[PDB]
């Protein structure tokens, strides 16, 4: 539906970056403070190809209902389109995980991997490239759900191929990136896949400033290289299987998912559904 500006009452930034941001809101049509607390995100700078690439991502997140899937609720407009969203009361998955590092087990961690598994295929099924799956871009509704909450760099695949160019200008999250991404700009389910690994990665290092993808990759490639040659130095170390670590205290098995996710051959890379079936596996084994 439409939400009237107006009755959107403004009550914290929720975070930001070179795209615009997202705030926390009180859309109360009553004027009496009983209307909803709603997350709003925004085009802090609209170009018409800014605007065109909110307009299909509105799209995208209006055309997902999973529970896995952060809620679309509706648009707002004034010349500054604005996309309603539900609002999930703990923040990212990288700030809960940090703050509650001593209360969420690896059974925890595991219910949580297989959701963002179950949200993924449900994308897949689409046609839908996330492109940017980080633990930073997940939400956690309760302690017990969390939901990809971000669609920003989410492509569309082309009708007659498995995989999307695109070479966006700004600053790409290229720790989190497949090789093929780095080397050739191409996008799939397989690199997102990839990217599945990393947040496991991360999930598994309860996020540990030291132990960070973009840490331990500048530690492999060295902090004596800077700019475009980190790229370079990137692409040889993956090229050479070099890898992130085993986190401390992961086990063999959960390693082991992420290394299949990690590899280099495209078509040799596990499956969402796959992924979902081993991760429930190994919880029951757990359990
Ligand atoms: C507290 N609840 C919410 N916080 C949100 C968002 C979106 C962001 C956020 O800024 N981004 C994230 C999507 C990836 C990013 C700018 C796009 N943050 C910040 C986050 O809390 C950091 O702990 C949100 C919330 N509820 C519903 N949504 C959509």
């Amino acid at each position: 539906t439409q939400f009237e500006e107006r009755h959107l009452k403004f009550l914290q930034q929720l975070g930001k970056g070179n795209f615009g941001s997202v705030e926390m809101c009180r859309y109360d049509p009553l004027q009496d403070n009983t209307g909803e607390v709603v997350a709003v995100k925004k085009l802090q700078h609209s170009t018409e190809e800014h605007l065109r690439d909110f307009e299909r991502e509105i799209e995208i997140l209006k055309s997902l209902q999973h529970d896995n899937i952060v809620k679309y609720k509706g648009v707002c407009y004034s010349r500054n389109l604005k996309l309603i969203m539900e609002y999930l009361p703990y923040g990212s998955l990288r700030d809960y995980l940090q703050k509650h590092k001593e209360r969420i087990d690896h059974i925890k961690l595991l219910q949580y991997t297989s959701q963002i598994c179950k949200g993924m295929e449900y994308l897949g099924t689409k046609r839908y490239i996330h492109r940017d799956l980080a633990t930073r871009n997940i939400l956690v509704e309760n302690e017990n759900r969390v939901k990809i909450g971000d669609f920003g760099l989410t492509k569309v695949l082309p009708q007659d191929k498995e995989y999307y160019k695109v070479k966006e200008p700004g600053e790409s999250p290229i720790f989190w990136y497949a090789p093929e991404s780095l080397t050739e700009s191409k996008f799939s389910v397989a690199s997102d896949v990839w990217s599945f690994g990393v947040v496991l990665y991360e999930l598994f290092t309860y996020i540990e400033k030291s132990k960070s993808p973009p840490a331990e990759f500048m530690r492999m490639i060295g902090n004596d290289k800077q700019g475009q040659m980190i790229v370079f130095h990137l692409i040889e170390l993956l090229k050479n299987n070099g890898r992130l670590p085993r986190p401390d205290g992961c086990p063999d098995e959960i390693y082991m998912i992420m290394t299949e996710c990690w590899n280099n051959n495209v078509n040799q890379r596990p499956s969402f559904r796959d992924l979902a079936l081993r991760v429930d596996q190994i919880r029951d084994n757990m359990a």
